[PDB]
């Protein structure tokens, strides 16, 4: 039950950066969405993504 915690505090807070840090980078295309666009060419989309992908990927020894 403490692993389970390590895992959802790790989502949370990864959810939380993504959340923060999306006018922060500039994108290689140019892309600047606005803060509840939800949309796939957003930083926000692609990065709540990474924080999808990375315990699937800790299992299964992908990078």
């Amino acid at each position: 039950v403490d692993e389970r915690m390590v895992l959802e505090r790790v989502t949370r807070d990864c959810v939380q950066r993504c959340i923060v840090e999306e006018d922060l980078f500039l994108d290689e295309f140019g892309i600047q969405c606005e803060k509840a666009d939800n949309g796939e060419k957003c930083y926000k989309t692609r990065c709540t993504k990474g924080c999808a992908q990375w315990y699937r990927a800790l299992k299964e020894l992908e990078s």
